[PDB]
């Protein structure tokens, strides 16, 4: 009985961890797209290997493959980050994998940099993008010498900052893109490349029922210290058939993390569990789990099926166990599980 349960609640809670961030993924998915479609129209997407202007190997949305003069050594570099025999060309997606790579980067290099660290901190979602733009261009060094206008973003001297960031070598150099740039921190909007893109872009339990929760608790917390880890939900989720990104990944934790520190406790995965979903009935998380079980979707669960389901939980069961699962919540005599016998097997 409780071997039916524990893997419901498994299923269950997995589909509860990706439903319970799926408006913060919306949110950051439309924010790549808009620094997306931002440095495209600054820097192109190409995708053939091409030299920039500084005369080195690039590819997609500026990203710079090597330095050396080697063709040779820039399909190398290439083949190794997109993970196939290119032989110089990509996709649209593989410039776009390549670019989310280089944001988190660019990203991560800010939030190193103590002179560019709080500035970014400060900036809302849009001018945090044109602080990126700069680094793409110039690199955080070059953006960080930019003393005095970098204090007068942090403060929200929009005009100011925008005067004196056109007084720079930057925008004598590259004005058109130096224009767009300032013309995103000064007004915090995508006013400057809107009309580019034809304007497109830029929009009280038992004692029972916490055994069985315990038990589920246990198939994300496979080494059993108490906690579940980004690195144990991934594993979890994959087995299911997700490939969530590390980044997803963090922020379904952080979701249901509410003592901050950092793994999901039993209190917490209780807690995540007994929470009012978003328009989902009860009956729409039977139905959304029995779907996980009939692999196939002809309504009925085989032991085959129910066999992989309990092997991708880690649910460790002979095939005997599996096949005795089937017969308790068998009804008609089958030797399958229907939907109404799957709602029977859970409610009790
Ligand atoms: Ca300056
Ligand atoms: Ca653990
Ligand atoms: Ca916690
Ligand atoms: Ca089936
Ligand atoms: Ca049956
Ligand atoms: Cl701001
Ligand atoms: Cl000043």
């Amino acid at each position: 009985m409780a071997r039916w349960k524990k893997a419901f609640i498994a299923v269950s809670a997995a589909n509860r961890f990706k439903k319970i961030s799926s408006e913060e993924e919306k949110r950051k998915r439309e924010e790549e797209e808009n620094i997306f479609e931002m440095l495209r129209i600054d820097e192109g997407l190409r995708l053939k290997i091409y030299k920039d202007t500084e005369g080195y190997y690039t590819i997609g949305i500026g990203h710079l493959l090597t330095k050396s003069p080697s063709l040779n050594a820039a399909k190398s570099e290439l083949d190794k980050a997109i993970g196939r025999n290119c032989n110089g060309v990509i996709t649209k997606d593989e410039a776009e994998k390549l670019f989310n790579q280089d944001v988190d980067a660019a990203v991560r290099g800010i939030l190193r940099n103590a002179k560019l660290k709080p500035v970014y901190d400060s900036l809302d979602a849009v001018r945090r993008c044109a602080l990126i733009n700069m680094v793409f261009q110039m690199g955080e060094t070059g953006v960080a010498g930019f003393t005095n206008s970098l204090r007068m973003l942090q403060q929200k001297r929009w005009d100011e900052a925008a005067v004196n960031l056109a007084k720079s070598r930057w925008y004598n150099q590259t004005p058109n893109r130096a224009k767009r740039v300032i013309t995103t921190f000064r007004t915090g909007t995508w006013d400057a490349y809107k009309n580019l893109g034809e304007n497109l872009y830029f929009q009280q339990l038992t004692e029972e029922q916490i055994a069985e929760f315990k038990e589920a608790f246990s198939l994300f917390d496979k080494d059993g210290d108490g906690t579940i880890t980004t690195k144990e939900l991934g594993t979890v989720m994959r087995s299911l058939g997700q490939n969530p990104t590390e980044a997803e990944l963090q922020d379904m934790i952080n979701e249901v993390d509410a003592d901050g520190n950092g793994t999901i406790d039993f209190p917490e995965f209780l807690t995540m569990m007994a929470r009012k979903m978003k328009d989902t009935d009860s009956e729409e998380e039977i139905r959304e789990a029995f779907r996980v079980f009939d692999k196939d979707g002809n309504g009925y669960i085989s032991a085959a099926e129910l066999r992989h389901v309990m092997t991708n939980l880690g649910e460790k069961l002979t095939d005997e166990e599996v096949d005795e699962m089937i017969r308790e919540a068998d009804i008609d005599g089958d030797g399958q599980v229907n939907y109404e016998e799957f709602v029977q097997m859970m409610t009790a």
